[PDB]
């Protein structure tokens, strides 16, 4: 028996969510649909301009871990909060979902990371993230027994921003592979890819990462191309398995020369796209560690992602397992 | 001109919201549909048993003030938070809505009040409130110039639980009436009425409160009767104006011998009733301070209430002013 199906590792963040008009993004020089890193001063400035908000636990990998547990898989998470009220919210929410979460805060300062997420009328989300205590995640936070006893360890490209998180990830890759497990990453964001393109390619080509998640824009950014067919050909050459999401066009799963196209589910409306990619990874990795086919992995991914975009908040409030049973994916 | 249409005064609370099954309430001895006061230990305990949650600024009177501002009225609020992250959330949300809010925190202990609100499948809400910093609200928090410059000062029955808040309210009543303004209260909760029945009747009969809000169960509780018609007759005898809500049956406005019945909005699905009474008061008081007929005040209250119960969270995220325009209430 393996204690865990999926361990995820990421920036532990609490989301502060508000709807805005299109001009708000322009007026405030916020790059639409992207993750915009901000300092403490800018965080205070943007917050002062933000309307009344809602808070919900976030963090890309955090959401993925939660989604896996929701579907019924066994999940763990590494990510660093502060000993403050926001960190207590993050800690509660992830543990309440049944995710193993044992990363110890180092003190109250820097405070727990938060992301001000502005949702436009089209349902797109634009994130403004102060990393706070996420900068203290390092090799000391690697629970070696957890990595050794997890079928897949999945991590965010976003971890390349804080200074020492990469060292933790390299330790994870070593332990995971020594114990016959698989490593996975998400490219996270097209600008994050712009920042760490060479390093991400090295992770894939050195075999430190076995399974890569990307959306269309990230895959284009990885190879600095406008040719999507080139991007798919190259990503398939650079990693063992690639899962590439294409928004309303669903996704394509790649393994060597194999290609499996999956449709997006029918949706009422795009309420808020926050979490779509994360929950795609949840569905995929749940299916994968249940020994399902790559196509059914894609189907589970598209189901989980389709559900999350129909609600405010990055973690489905409804039962994904029930949804999966209802959709005949079981 | 008057600087403010409506000042509200209440327990400043951040809500922590989760959906639960019916049995959860029974297993944890939570009185359904009521405000259950809890101590710090019980707060920790219930939180440990609560699923993943969302946080949103709450507090009955806070919600009401926010509602008035959303409608286009000029609102102010008195309520005490702590110097902590929950308090910063509370402060941001209310100020961001355009409500004057200048109550100063006194320290970091007790921490900002929070209420764990469990929403059952029927849309009913059961609140479990640790008062925290609210126990510090007192006469020192009365901005006398604001009370003098507000057409109506409205407060919670809930304020009779913390020790010194009633002193602040008596100060408000004196100032309001000396400047020819009106005082209003809500009965808040039927168990709250059970606790403070005599005191609430005294507030009305002595003329300290001019306008009273009640729902059916509060009105029945106030006179310890099963006869709603008796409760209406008696409440009208006890205060100048009474606004009595009847859930899906709308509301009735009473003044002397005058009665004005108003229909409820027909509801698709009741998502979460949290805030319904609060937003009824927003609409009513907005209409009242705009010189509208009592019926129209009731219509505006029912409009705002119907809106809030169709969303998660106690403060409408949509434009109430726009909704009022569409409804010809303007
Ligand atoms: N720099 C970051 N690293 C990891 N996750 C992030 C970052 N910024 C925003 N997020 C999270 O991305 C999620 C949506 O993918 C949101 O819930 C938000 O918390
Ligand atoms: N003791 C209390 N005093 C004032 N408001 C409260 C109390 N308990 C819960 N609430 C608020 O009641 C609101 C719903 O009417 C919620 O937003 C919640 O914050
Ligand atoms: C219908 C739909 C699905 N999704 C799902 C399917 C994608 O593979 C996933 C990641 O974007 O989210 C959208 O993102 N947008 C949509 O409009
Ligand atoms: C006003 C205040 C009260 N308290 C304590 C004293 C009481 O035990 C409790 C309720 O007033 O809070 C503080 O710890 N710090 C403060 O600043
Ligand atoms: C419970 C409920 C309340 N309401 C509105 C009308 C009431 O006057 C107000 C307070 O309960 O909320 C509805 O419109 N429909 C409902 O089902
Ligand atoms: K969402
Ligand atoms: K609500």
């Amino acid at each position: 028996m393996t204690r865990f199906d999926v361990l995820t590792v990421g920036n532990a963040i609490v989301d502060i969510i508000s709807r805005c008009n299109d001009q708000f993004l322009i007026d405030n020089q916020i790059t639409k649909a992207a993750m915009n890193l901000i300092d403490a001063e800018r965080a205070e400035l943007l917050y002062s301009r933000m309307g009344p908000a809602l808070e919900a636990s976030g963090g890309s990998a955090g959401n993925t871990a939660a989604g896996v547990a929701n579907l019924g898989g066994k999940a763990a998470y590494f990510g660093n909060v502060a000993a403050d009220q926001l960190g207590d919210i993050f800690t509660h929410d992830i543990r309440a979902q049944g995710v193993h979460y044992q990363t110890k805060p180092k003190g109250a300062f820097p405070p727990t990371a938060r992301s001000m997420i502005f949702v436009t009328e089209d349902g797109e989300r634009s994130m403004n993230t102060y990393l706070g205590a996420c900068v203290e995640l390092g090799p000391e936070d690697v629970e070696a027994d957890v990595v050794a006893d997890a079928k897949v360890t999945y991590f965010e490209g976003y971890l390349w921003d804080p200074p020492r998180a990469k060292e933790a990830i390299l330790d994870c890759a070593r332990i995971a592979h020594q114990h016959g497990r698989e490593m996975s990453m998400t490219l996270s964001d097209s600008f994050c890819v712009d920042r760490y393109r060479g390093e991400f390619l090295d992770l894939m080509r050195s075999g430190k990462v076995d399974i890569v998640f990307a959306n269309r824009q990230e895959a284009l950014s990885l190879y600095q191309t406008d040719d999507f067919e080139e991007a798919l050909n190259r990503i398939a050459a650079d990693c063992k398995i690639a899962a590439v999401t294409m928004s309303e066009n669903g996704a394509v799963i790649l393994k060597g020369r194999e290609r499996y196209y999956v449709n997006a589910i029918r949706i009422r409306e795009v309420v808020d796209t926050t979490g779509a990619g994360d929950l795609f990874a949840s569905g995929f990795l749940y299916g994968y560690t249940q020994g399902r086919s790559l196509e059914d992995c894609g189907k589970l991914g598209c189901l989980a992602a389709g559900i999350v975009i129909q609600q405010i908040g990055p973690r489905p409030m409804t039962s994904l397992s029930e949804a999966a049973k209802q959709a005949g994916l079981i």
